[PDB]
């Protein structure tokens, strides 16, 4: 049930011993899913399996870059199985893999509760793939999931976040910024990225760039430095959050943005990937439709000492970007400051 990211898979029907295939090596929406005898190197018979929310999988064709789908979102017996572009919010594109005792799988629609099937128990080339109600004895509903060779995934080196700078003396000049370090990344399939180098060409995109890397880079930025006299109160203002421009870059690239609660706000072609994104980039799922904006905060500092007190304030900066196989960036990064992750450092220490 834990299939491998970047492993090419073929689906061998128990009854026919023939393979899930896209009719005519077609690239377009609504192209028929059929069975066809084993071919040594036809990409139309190979699929990536990408894990989705709630332990479903996307079945992504290596020729088309489109996914296994139910024609017209039908819930009935005999409804046709086709390919269609990954939408995210289409339950007919989500598949649950039930393992049987002999190692075959039954492949159940999230939408319909019916399973992949060969129409009429047919054994011939080009026999149609449909959905049918789950049946205890129906070898036409059983598929062997066979590894057909794995593809290298992009990678980047991660490390711990820099610590917040501290005063050793009242005279120390604390840095404007710490080193920028990658604290997390996640590998997402091409279905997850709208890349202007490919536009709507899903076939060319999956052939050249089947997997992208979403990178999270973080550092501390100094907002304020001041030395308070004894008895001094120092008041100041900060601007935090994210530019509308940067939210638009996130939305058009990976179809998520930053919620007002600092969580990931998922919609469209990022739906189904909320668990992977939140877990692997170590950021909560947003509990709000409200989007983070630039906001102004008011701050005060009072000096509790009978001597001068040095004061700096640091805020956590997070930059996200999407990296191609070839190391280039899709669109541009988006950058936020988190008002809920700010630290004051003083000398003497408080
Ligand atoms: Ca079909």
């Amino acid at each position: 049930m834990t299939f491998k990211v970047g492993m090419k898979y073929m689906f061998k029907n128990k009854n026919s011993r023939k393979y899930l295939d896209i009719s005519g090596n077609q690239t377009g929406n609504n192209a028929n899913v059929q069975q066809y005898e084993y071919l040594a190197d036809a990409p139309s018979e190979r699929f990536f399996l990408h894990p989705l929310d709630n332990n479903y999988y996307a079945m992504i064709n290596l020729n088309s870059g489109k996914v296994i789908d139910i024609s017209g979102n039908q819930t009935s017996n005999n409804a046709n199985i086709q390919q269609y572009e990954w939408l995210g919010d289409a339950p007919s594109e989500y598949w649950y893999f039930h393992r049987e005792a002999d190692g075959h799988y039954v492949i159940e629609s999230k939408h319909s509760g019916k399973v992949l099937d060969i129409e009429g128990n047919q054994t011939g080339n080009n026999a149609n793939v449909q959905q049918y109600e789950y049946l205890a004895d129906a070898p036409s509903e059983r598929f062997a999931v066979e590894e057909a060779g794995s593809v290298s995934l992009p990678s980047i080196n991660t490390q711990p976040l820099s610590p917040v700078p501290q005063y050793e003396t009242i005279n120390d000049q604390l840095p404007e910024e710490t080193e920028r370090v990658v604290t997390a990344f996640t590998i997402v399939p091409a279905i997850s990225v709208k890349d202007p180098h490919y536009g709507g060409d899903t076939a060319k995109q999956i052939k050249e760039n089947p997997y992208y890397m979403v990178v999270k880079k973080q550092w501390w930025k100094k907002q304020e430095s001041y030395v308070l006299a004894p008895s001094e109160r120092y008041d100041f203002v900060t601007t935090t959050g994210i530019r509308v421009t940067d939210q638009e870059t996130a939305t058009k690239t990976v179809s998520w943005s930053i919620g007002a609660d600092m969580g990931f706000s998922f919609k469209g072609f990022s739906m189904g990937m909320s668990s992977q994104y939140s877990q692997e980039l170590q950021t909560s799922i947003s509990h709000t439709t409200e989007q983070l904006k630039e906001e102004t905060q008011e701050h005060h500092v009072t000096n509790p000492f009978l001597e001068r007190m040095a004061y700096s304030r640091y805020i956590l900066v997070t930059e996200y970007y999407v990296q191609r196989k070839n190391g280039t960036i899709v669109n541009a990064p988006w950058t936020m400051t988190d008002k809920t992750n700010a630290h004051a450092v003083t000398f003497p220490k408080s």
